[PDB]
């Protein structure tokens, strides 16, 4: 045959099979192992009375150190039926600074009411059908300006980086929710750089086994610059699904005889148009100062071949270095001994934002979660979370499987601390903190 292998980076960073590969052996070292949880301790979000409460965010400086907004910390999660999984909007809890209880956590009820997509005069808001998780940043001039995925089930779960201001009034009780202003469609991606919902609807979207993706935008900043970082898929030229994609040695690591072994087997394997189909990424945009669009950016990392989902964007500078995180289930994923159960957090390091980025110890990863998903303790949508100090961060994550238990909701879970040194992190041995919990 005259369809030979080549070697594209793109210019870009990639989660290789090679690197995928070596996770399963090393996921038994307890360094990388999310910590065992004691379910008998475990509450509800008592604020939250009867909603499963399960992919949450902190208000953030623009540094991704937790914001005190007036002596409180703020956490947007979503939140909604147990008995209904179209149900997701997003909700606004509070605590004062200094507690630490899952009962402190106050409810300010939901960000939007109904109409707020529709008064917002822009015409992909219209088309809303659940909100999807995103960040929040605490802004110079003190407003809270919020970024989530405006998902729509109506144009086949077209998925849209949104924005909007969250005006909220203080109260020495409580926090309340006045309304939202400047609320609007920032991207819903361009085709070439980033999948576009169009190319899913065209190609026969949910019978196609292609998973179209545009989410979890996480607004940093650098050298007063603003940015999203966000779930996408790759485009047409930076390295596109398709049967094509399994000749790119750079998809799968540095040896060319690793490429050929693992070629015909993926080639010939069960599971050859899924790995077709997986071109994942971590997407990077500009923002004007406006919030709205200012450049396309090319992806910070892409995992084709490995996985279409690699969710939960997370970048942030830490001494002297930045780190960026993704989450993703082994369920999702084509490599082999990595099995339905796992779930993980991935992570890779780079002396600037824009890359490249290297794997954090060594493989990528960093957490691994492979407890059955009806265990109460089962945790997913691990998010960590900068200090203003030392080398420790904070591991956030939701607790317990949606819609599972007629009691125990999508919860908090107790969050536990992860060091990170240059290019290795180790969860923190006995650091378990309170369900929620933001910072030491
Ligand atoms: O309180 C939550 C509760 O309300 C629902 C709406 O029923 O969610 C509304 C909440 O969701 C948010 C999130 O941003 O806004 C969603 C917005 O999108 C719309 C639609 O434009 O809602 C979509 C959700 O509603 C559902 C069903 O309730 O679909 C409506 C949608 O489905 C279609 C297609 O079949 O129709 C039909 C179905 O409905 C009947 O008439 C029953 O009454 C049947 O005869 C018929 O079989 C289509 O015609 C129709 O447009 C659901 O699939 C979607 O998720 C907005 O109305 C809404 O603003 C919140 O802002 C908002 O509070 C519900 O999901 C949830 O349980
Ligand atoms: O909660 C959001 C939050 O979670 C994060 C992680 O923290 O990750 C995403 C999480 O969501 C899941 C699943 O819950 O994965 C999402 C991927 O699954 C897809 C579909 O593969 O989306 C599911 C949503 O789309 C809807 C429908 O709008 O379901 C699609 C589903 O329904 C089927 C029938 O079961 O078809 C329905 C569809 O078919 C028609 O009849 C044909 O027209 C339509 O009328 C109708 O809409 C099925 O064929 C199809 O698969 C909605 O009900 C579902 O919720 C992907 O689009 C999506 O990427 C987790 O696995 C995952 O962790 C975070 O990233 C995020 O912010
Ligand atoms: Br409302
Ligand atoms: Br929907
Ligand atoms: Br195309
Ligand atoms: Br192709
Ligand atoms: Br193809
Ligand atoms: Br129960
Ligand atoms: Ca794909």
């Amino acid at each position: 045959t005259n369809q030979k292998p080549y070697k594209e980076t793109y210019g870009i960073s990639h989660i290789t099979r090679h690197d995928m590969l070596q996770i399963p052996e090393q996921q038994k070292n307890e360094k990388y192992q999310v910590p065992e949880f004691d379910s008998s301790t475990i509450k509800n979000i008592s604020s939250a009375k009867g909603l499963d409460v399960w992919a949450s965010w902190p208000l953030q400086n623009a540094d991704g150190t937790v914001a005190n907004y007036h002596g409180y910390h703020i956490v947007f999660a979503l939140a909604g039926d147990p008995k209904n999984a179209d149900d997701t909007s997003i909700y606004m809890f509070y605590q004062k600074v200094g507690e630490t209880s899952i009962d402190s956590w106050k409810n300010a009820g939901r960000v939007f009411k109904d109409s707020d997509k529709f008064d917002a005069n822009d015409s992909i808001l219209k088309d809303q059908t659940q909100e999807w998780s995103g960040s929040a940043t605490f802004t110079s001039d003190g407003k809270i300006r919020l970024f989530y995925t405006d998902f729509s089930g109506k144009h086949y779960g077209k998925q849209t980086l949104t924005t909007a201001q969250v005006n909220v009034s203080a109260s020495d009780s409580s926090l309340n929710i006045n309304g939202v202003e400047d609320y609007k469609s920032i991207f819903d991606g361009d085709g070439k750089t980033y999948q576009n919902v169009q190319q899913f609807i065209d190609e026969g979207n949910y019978s196609s086994g292609d998973n179209h993706t545009l989410r979890d935008p996480h607004y940093v900043e650098d050298k007063g610059h603003k940015y999203l970082v966000f779930e996408a898929n790759t485009g047409t030229e930076d390295g596109y699904q398709g049967e094509e994609s399994l000749f790119n040695k750079a998809y799968y690591g540095k040896s060319t005889s690793f490429f050929r072994q693992e070629s015909q087997k993926l080639l010939q394997s069960d599971k050859k148009r899924t790995a077709e189909l997986a071109n994942g990424a971590l997407g990077m945009i500009e923002l004007n100062d406006d919030y709205t669009l200012k450049k396309v950016m090319k992806p910070l990392i892409a995992s084709n071949t490995v996985t279409d989902e690699i969710a939960r964007a997370n970048v942030f500078k830490m001494n002297g270095k930045w780190y960026l995180f993704t989450d993703s289930r082994g369920s999702k994923m084509t490599i082999d001994g990595i099995t339905s159960n796992d779930i993980y957090m991935l992570g890779y390091v780079s002396n600037s934002l824009t890359g490249p980025y290297k794997p954090l110890n060594k493989t990528g990863l960093v957490l691994k979660m492979d407890l059955d998903p009806n265990d109460v303790t089962f945790t997913y949508s691990h998010f960590a979370v900068p200090q203003a100090k030392g080398n420790n961060v904070v591991i956030t994550s939701y607790m317990t499987n949606r819609g599972f238990y007629a009691d125990k909701q999508s919860t908090f879970a107790p969050s536990f601390l992860l060091n990170i040194k240059g290019k290795k992190t180790s969860v923190v041995k006995d650091s378990i903190l309170e369900q929620g919990q933001l910072t030491v």
